[PDB]
């Protein structure tokens, strides 16, 4: 009841992450602008159907790349979340572009505080820090290294980031910033997600083999949440790392195992002959110290297939 009448802008509203977001805003009470680039998409159609969208969320048209459609989002806001940061090579250049218009938006009208949706993308790869540091917030992706070795993601998520840093510096504009690690979670949409595909290759029995690597995974619950605590927390200051745990390929098709035995799910790695990747270690300390509670990776997966079935994705034996 506090927060009604606050009004918040959230680019690219039917995304992942994105779209959990305004769904929480509109229970929190929150009056919601969401923009995406056409409103009369039927894959938008999930957004009107949101508790409290028909009320409160206004879906506006507008495109990264074309200032005045944000500037018409974002006048008259409070906030804005600038989630939508496209990242082929094809990504790097874009996302930079959005990222400088969000800004510039945000402080020609006088936004009082802009949450930025980097990665684990801006962190992590860095050939000249120890293996052995715990990954955190003071770690930045080294982007000539991600460029040299074609790691575009890497490249475009770092640039991005340091993009928003320097136009908010700019223009004096208040900017948290919040580093999502790879997110799984229940799909409010009718169509799979690129981070769930991830899951759903073992679920269908495709992937034959794991990988012998490691990612970071975080609920995305979770981080729609952090977002929301980033925005509304006074003191909130700097980059947060949003993960929960580091897991093998291996640990996540044996967790999906467990729970799902009846799915033709890899038992073997498809390398034989290295020793297993161990998991890097990190700290989401700072979020943990805001109040954030995580949930457990083995609750997010299995949410994950729990909702892919109930999506018909994946047959209920």
């Amino acid at each position: 009841r506090s927060v009604s009448g606050q009004v918040v802008c959230v680019t690219g509203a039917g995304g992942f992450i994105a779209s959990w977001l305004v769904k929480i805003l509109l229970e929190k009470g929150y009056t919601v602008r969401g923009t995406v680039r056409n409103p009369d998409d039927p894959k938008n159609g999930h957004l009107r159907e949101l508790e409290g969208a028909k009320e409160r969320l206004t879906l506006c048209k507008a495109d990264l790349l074309d200032y005045q459609s944000l500037r018409e989002a974002i006048n008259g806001c409070d906030g804005v979340f600038h989630t939508a940061s496209p990242v082929p090579e094809q990504m790097v250049e874009p996302a930079v572009i959005g990222t400088k218009n969000v800004i510039n938006a945000a402080a020609e009208a006088n936004v009082r505080r802009v949450v930025f949706t980097s990665s684990i993308g801006a962190v992590y790869m860095d050939p000249n820090r120890d293996p052995e540091t715990v990954v955190d917030e003071t770690c930045w992706s080294d982007p000539d290294f991600c460029k040299n070795t074609k790691n575009w993601y890497c490249y475009g998520k770092m640039v991005a980031e340091q993009a928003a840093w320097e136009e908010a510096k700019e223009k004096g504009v208040d900017l948290v910033v919040i580093n999502p690690v790879l997110v799984q979670g229940p799909l409010l949409q009718t169509t799979v997600n690129a981070s769930v595909l991830h899951i759903l290759k073992y679920l269908t029995g495709s992937a034959k083999t794991y990988a012998n690597s490691v990612q970071a995974y975080v609920d995305v619950k979770d981080v729609a949440l952090a977002h929301i605590l980033l925005y509304e927390t006074p003191e909130a200051s700097g980059r947060y790392l949003c993960a929960e745990s580091v897991l093998h390929r291996g640990d996540v098709v044996e967790i999906l195992s467990k729970f799902f035995p009846e799915y033709p799910i890899p038992t073997k790695c498809s390398d034989v002959t290295k020793p297993r990747v161990k998991p890097y270690k990190f700290s989401n300390q700072k979020l943990k110290d805001l109040g954030l509670e995580f949930t457990p990776v083995k609750q997010c997966l299995y949410e994950t297939v729990k909702s892919l079935q109930e999506k018909g994705h994946l047959p209920i034996p």
